[PDB]
């Protein structure tokens, strides 16, 4: 409600401020702003959001900031590029967004795999996405927390499967594959909107780009954001230290000095490539690409 963040909130590279309190009611009007203030029941919809808040941990990175963080990110997309999405995606893509780190750890697959926890035994690939989604439905089925309960029963599983798999796709291994079948969709001109197919990629390609958004901010957020990313990685690296096995120098709070390196790995690799194809398939989400370039640009000049 505040003005500024009427305003600001509207910009790609918001940042959520520090005020916890405040951020649901950033969540609320940021849905309501996407899709009528009548759909939700508000008491039901405030009631799933500190549920939602509850489950998610006090861990460095990978936090209830994070989710809404990125929930914001799909907002200003969604925002941007009026007409493409339905009611029904943009519900069920905010709240995908909210979910989507549900009962996170800090720790990623492979740590669970080679930890053998026993979540890795029960969801053998995309281990902590599919424990997410069980845990956004397991929230629904809460006395009073179903938000979706004036939807048909059709209506209601096509928003759950909508959400499943924009939960899924936020596992950064299947991005690489879902970026190179979209370039190649892009390129050739047979990328298809009212493909159910190419649109879940696509929902899949903006989840991406949600998630790695910290790299889409102006430098000083950006910057101060890694020190969190890090902090997670580094307390992994000591994990699997205790395990017996070293970790790779991402990991490694020994080769802390090679972050710059790493940073240019990564943009190179991953974050730009993402914010291109993005920007190819969708024009207006273009400020994420540029916000994303700055950044390559002063991590360079870190090195220098
Ligand atoms: C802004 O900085 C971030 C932000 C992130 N957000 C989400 N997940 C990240 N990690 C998950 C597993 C890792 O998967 C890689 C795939 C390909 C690579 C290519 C080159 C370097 C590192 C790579 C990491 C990367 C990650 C890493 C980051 O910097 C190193
Ligand atoms: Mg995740
Ligand atoms: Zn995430």
């Amino acid at each position: 409600l505040p003005a500024r963040i009427c305003r600001d909130i509207e910009l790609f590279h918001f940042d959520i401020g520090p005020f916890e309190n405040m951020w649901p009611g950033i969540f609320v009007y940021m849905i309501h702003r996407s899709c009528g203030t009548s759909c939700f029941e508000l008491e039901k919809l405030c009631r799933f959001i500190m549920s939602v808040k509850k489950n998610y941990r006090r861990v460095p990175y990978h936090n209830w900031k994070h989710a809404v963080t990125v929930a914001h990110c799909m907002y200003a997309i969604l925002q941007n590029n009026n007409g493409l999405f339905t009611d029904l995606e943009r519900k069920g893509l905010l709240i995908a967004c909210l979910c989507h780190d549900l009962d996170h750890r800090g720790f990623s697959n492979s740590y669970l795999q080679k930890f053998d926890h026993p979540l890795a035994a029960l969801y053998s690939t995309s281990t902590m996405e599919q424990h997410h989604f069980s845990q956004t439905v397991s929230i629904l089925q809460l006395e009073g927390h179903n938000i979706f309960s004036t939807l048909s029963s059709s209506e209601y599983e096509q928003v759950l499967e909508i959400i499943r798999k924009a939960i899924i796709a936020t596992d950064l291994a299947l991005y690489f594959g879902n970026r190179k079948q979209l370039e190649e969709m892009y390129q050739t001109g047979s990328l298809n909107l009212h493909n159910q197919s190419h649109r879940d990629r696509v929902i899949g390609l903006m989840m991406t780009a949600c998630d790695l958004c910290s790299v889409t901010k102006l430098w000083p957020v950006t910057k101060l954001t890694a020190n969190d990313i890090y902090a997670e990685f580094w307390a992994e690296g000591d994990e699997m230290k205790k395990l017996g096995i070293q970790p790779i120098p991402m990991m490694d709070r020994d080769k802390r000095d090679e972050v710059p390196q790493g940073q240019l790995g990564f943009y190179n690799a991953v974050a730009i490539p993402c914010y291109t194809t993005l920007t190819q398939i969708l024009p207006p989400t273009e400020p994420l690409l540029k916000a994303c370039r700055d950044n390559l640009n002063q991590w360079e000049k870190v090195i220098r």
